[PDB]
């Protein structure tokens, strides 16, 4: 259950553009993409932890 | 490990303007101030449990 449940969790946007971090340096330029990416980086670490 | 764990997380914004209280005050008029320091409350509170 602890593996499936942290796999899905890479689904979430956590109030990003996409789910995708490629998907968000395509759109935005570099210094706006940081402050988007940001959120994925705080989001899964807590799902790691 | 989990007293510097700890301390680190206070280096955190947690999508506010700074870590700072006091920075986000003095910079912000009171009622909007007041939702930006909440997202240090449940960042920080999540760090202690």
């Amino acid at each position: 259950n602890s593996l499936n449940h942290l796999t899905s969790q890479l689904r979430q946007n956590f109030q990003a553009i996409s789910s995708s971090i490629q998907a968000i340096y395509d759109r935005l330029d570099p210094p706006q993409a940081d402050q988007q990416v940001d959120r994925l980086i705080t989001g899964r670490l807590a799902a790691l932890n």
